[PDB]
C-alpha cells in the first residue's frame, strides 16, 4: 500500500506520445523473470478496492494530459485554449512495479475472478504488459483467459454495478474512415460474435437460473457510453452498437437479431472533436480529423455490461478505472 | 520467380521468438489489405510445385535456427554444442507478399483442391495470416475449408504421394503435461472425431469406388512420423495416435474401433530431448522440460494421410513443405 512506479520498453527516438511520456516519466524494464511461486496460503483479493487502479488511472490521466492537447478544454464555464497539433498515437505496454520493501502478490491458474479466496498464488515485482486502451462498452488489445469465459462484478445481484466480462477467444474488429469525412464504419465477423454472445449467454445463465437472457442496447446517456467510443491514431471514434448488442438467449441457445450481410456486421461510426473527457467532468474540443485512410485493426478481448421472467443486459463503460481493473484484478500489494 | 517478403503483427516488445525473428525479418502488415477480384479469367494452380512453399520453408528453417538452439546438433560423426536456453515459443500468423513489379494470384474457388483450373480469381499483395506450425499427422491452427471437406493430392492413385485432408470443422485437441516429468497426454472429444472421420470417410469413399475404407496407425519409422509430433511452448511433444487413426468406413457408416473413455480419446504423449530435425538430416538434443503445467490447446484443421477388398489409410507427415502447402495452395506468384 505504497508508491509504485512504471517500467516499459519505450525507445527514446520515437516521437509517438506514449513513448515520449514513458521515457521521461518511466524506467526501462528488467529481464528478471522473478517469480516466487507458492501454493499454500489461501489469500483474499478484491479487484474493486485496489489502489493500483487509482495509481495507474491518475497516471494515464497525466499521460493523456501531457500528450493529447485539445484546441479547447471547457470545465465550469472556464475555457482554456492552446495548440491542437495532430500527434502520433498508439498504446505501448506499461508494467507497474513496487519499490523495496515488498512487492506484488499475484493469483494464478485459470477460473479465479476478482473477489475473495484463492489458493495458487505467486509473488512478483512488476506486472504483465498492459496497454492503457481508453474505451467504453468493448475492451481492446487486452489479455485473454487461458480457459473459459468468466464474469466479474462487485455484485451480480446489483443491477447498478458494472459487470466486466472476461473473454478467452478475442473477436477481431476493424474500424475505418475511408478516403463527409467524419463518416466512418466498423466491421465485425458475425459468426464469431453470435458464438461469443452464445457462450457469454451460457455462463450468464449459470448466474441467473431459469430466466431468458436478453442482450439489448444501452438505455441512453452521453454518446461516449451509449456507443463504443475509443481513440484511434489520435481521432475519437464513436461507433454504433445497436445491431451488435441485440440478441436473444432462449431455450438454451442464443440467436442474434442484428442486420448482417454475407458475413460481417457493419457499425456506423462518427468521428467527433467535442468529447466529454473521461479524466474529469468537463469537455474537450480538438481539430478536424487528419486526411487519408484512418484505420484501426483491434482485438475485442472483453465486455462491459449493465443489468436492468427475463434478464436484460446492456453495454456499459464510462469509468476507465474499470478498464484498468479488467487486468489489474490479478494482483494485490503486500508486506 | 521473385523474392517474396514476409509481413506480420510482430511486437517489438515481445520476447516470444516468432515475434523476435519477425520483427527483424519481416515488415509491418497493412491494417486493411484489399483484394482485387477478377471475372473474365481462368488460371491453373499447382500446390505441389509452388516456390512460395520453399521460400516459406527456408524462412521457417532460419526462424527455428535463430530461435530454438539445441544443446547438441549431430550430423553423422560431427557434433556441434552451444547454449540451449529455454524460450517463449508461440507461433504467430505470417503474411507473404510479392515485391514491386509482381502480384499474388488467389483462387477463390472454395472447392478447388490445389491442382488444375481455377476460374474465380483475385489478385492480392500479401497472403492471409499463416501460423508456421510444425507438426506431423495432424495439421494444427490452419484455415478451415468453407464448405465440404477437400481431398488434396499431387496424385491419388500413387500411394506414395502424401494426401492432405482439408477439414471444414476444427477438432479441438488439448495436450498437457500436468503439475514422470516427460509423460504428457492429449484429449480429444470422440463425437467430433467420429463425425470428422465419417465425413472424411465419405469424401474418400467417393475417390475410391466401392471399397472398405480402413484407418490404421502408421506402420513404422521414426517417432516423429509414427506419432503426432509437434512443439508446445518450445517442448517437443510426441503424442500417440494408435487410438485416434483407428476405424472402418463401410457402405455408408463409420465405426471407431479405437479405445475411448467417457466419450474422450486420450493420446499418451512423451516429451523428448533427442529429435530428428525436420530442417535437415541430423539429430538435435535439447534440455529437459521446463517446470509447471505445460499445456497446448489447439485446433485440428487438417489431416496428413498415406494409403497402403479394402483401402487402408495411415497418418503421414515429415515433409513440412506439405504443412505450408496446406495453406499456400490458394496462392500463385505472378509477374505483370
Ligand atoms: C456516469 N455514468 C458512467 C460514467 C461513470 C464515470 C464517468 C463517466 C461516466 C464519465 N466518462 C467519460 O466522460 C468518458 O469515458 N469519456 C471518454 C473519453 C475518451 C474515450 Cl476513448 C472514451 F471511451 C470515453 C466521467 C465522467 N466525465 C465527464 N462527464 N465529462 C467518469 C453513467 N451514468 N452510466
Ligand atoms: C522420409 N519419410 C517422411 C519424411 C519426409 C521428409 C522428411 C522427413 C520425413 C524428415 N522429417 C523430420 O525429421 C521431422 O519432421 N522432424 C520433426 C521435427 C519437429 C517437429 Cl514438431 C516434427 F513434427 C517433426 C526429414 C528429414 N529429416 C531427418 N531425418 N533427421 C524430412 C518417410 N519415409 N515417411
Ligand atoms: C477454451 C476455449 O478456447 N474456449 C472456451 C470453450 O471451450 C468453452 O466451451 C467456453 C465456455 O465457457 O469458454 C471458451
Ligand atoms: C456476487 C459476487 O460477486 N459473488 C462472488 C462470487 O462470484 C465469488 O465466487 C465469491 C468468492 O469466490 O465472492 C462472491
Ligand atoms: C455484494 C456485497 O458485497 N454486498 C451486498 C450483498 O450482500 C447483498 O445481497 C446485495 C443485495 O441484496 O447487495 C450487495
Ligand atoms: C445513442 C445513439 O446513437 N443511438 C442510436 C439509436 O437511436 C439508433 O436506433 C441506432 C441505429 O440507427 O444507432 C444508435
Ligand atoms: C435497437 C433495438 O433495441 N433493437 C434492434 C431492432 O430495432 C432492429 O430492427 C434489429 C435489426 O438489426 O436490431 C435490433
Ligand atoms: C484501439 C487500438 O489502440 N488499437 C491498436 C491499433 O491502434 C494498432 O495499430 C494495432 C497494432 O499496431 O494494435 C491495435
Ligand atoms: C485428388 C484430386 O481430387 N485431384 C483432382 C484432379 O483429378 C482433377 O483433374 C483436378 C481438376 O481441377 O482437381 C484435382
Ligand atoms: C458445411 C458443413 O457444415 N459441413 C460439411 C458437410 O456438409 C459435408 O458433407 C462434409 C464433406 O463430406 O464437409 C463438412
Ligand atoms: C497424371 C499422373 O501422374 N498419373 C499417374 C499415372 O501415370 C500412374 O500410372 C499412376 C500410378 O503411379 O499414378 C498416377
Ligand atoms: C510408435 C508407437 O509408440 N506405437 C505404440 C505401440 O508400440 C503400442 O503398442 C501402442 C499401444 O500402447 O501405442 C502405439
Ligand atoms: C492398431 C490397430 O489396428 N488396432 C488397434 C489395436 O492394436 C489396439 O489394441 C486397440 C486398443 O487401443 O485399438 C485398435
Ligand atoms: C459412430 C460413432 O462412433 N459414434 C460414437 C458414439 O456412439 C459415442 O457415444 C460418442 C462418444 O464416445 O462418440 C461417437
Ligand atoms: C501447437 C500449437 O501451435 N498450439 C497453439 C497453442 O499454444 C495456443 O495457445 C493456441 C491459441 O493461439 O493455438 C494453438
Amino acid at each position: 500500500k505504497t508508491t509504485l512506479f512504471c517500467a516499459s520498453d519505450a525507445k527514446a527516438y520515437e516521437k509517438e506520445v506514449h513513448n515520449v511520456w514513458a521515457t521521461h516519466a518511466c524506467v526501462p524494464t528488467d529481464p528478471n523473470p522473478q517469480e516466487m511461486v507458492l501454493a499454500n496460503v489461501t489469500e483474499n483479493f478484491n479487484m474493486w478496492k485496489n489502489d493500483m487502479v487509482e495509481q495507474m488511472h491518475e497516471d494515464i490521466i497525466s499521460l493523456w494530459d501531457e500528450s493529447l492537447k485539445p484546441c479547447v478544454k471547457l470545465t465550469g464555464g472556464s475555457a482554456i485554449t492552446q495548440a491542437c497539433p495532430k500527434v502520433s498515437f498508439d498504446p505501448i505496454p506499461l508494467h507497474y512495479c513496487a519499490p523495496a520493501g515488498f512487492a506484488i502478490l499475484k493469483c494464478n491458474n485459470k477460473t479465479f475472478n476478482g473477489t475473495g479466496p484463492c489458493r495458487n498464488v505467486s509473488t512478483v515485482q512488476c506486472t504483465h504488459g498492459i496497454k492503457p486502451v481508453v474505451s467504453t462498452q468493448l475492451l481492446l488489445n487486452g489479455s485473454l483467459a487461458e480457459e473459459e469465459i468468466i464474469i466479474r462484478s462487485e455484485n451480480l445481484t446489483n443491477n447498478a454495478k458494472t459487470i466486466i466480462v472476461h473473454l478467452n477467444e478475442s473477436v477481431n474488429i476493424v474500424c475505418t474512415r475511408p478516403n463527409n469525412i467524419r463518416q466512418a464504419h466498423c466491421n465485425i465477423n458475425e459468426s464469431k460474435w453470435n458464438n461469443t454472445l452464445q457462450k457469454v449467454g451460457e455462463e450468464l445463465a449459470k448466474h441467473f437460473p431459469s430466466k431468458t437472457i436478453k442482450f439489448e442496447p444501452s438505455s441512453g446517456g452521453d454518446l461516449e457510453i451509449t456507443t463504443h467510443s475509443f481513440n484511434c491514431r489520435g481521432e475519437f471514434f464513436y461507433c454504433n452498437t445497436s445491431d451488435l448488442f441485440n440478441g436473444t438467449y432462449r431455450n438454451g441457445t442464443y440467436n442474434h437479431t442484428g442486420r448482417s450481410s454475407n458475413g460481417t456486421i457493419t457499425l456506423q461510426c462518427k468521428i467527433k472533436q467535442i468529447i466529454n473527457m473521461w479524466q474529469e467532468v468537463g469537455r474537450a474540443i480538438y481539430a478536424p480529423p487528419i486526411e487519408g485512410e484512418i484505420t484501426c485493426n483491434s482485438n475485442i478481448t472483453g465486455l462491459l455490461l449493465l443489468r436492468d421472467d427475463t434478464e436484460t443486459f446492456r453495454p456499459g463503460g464510462g469509468d476507465m478505472r474499470d478498464n484498468w481493473r479488467s487486468e489489474l484484478y490479478k494482483y494485490k500489494v503486500v508486506e
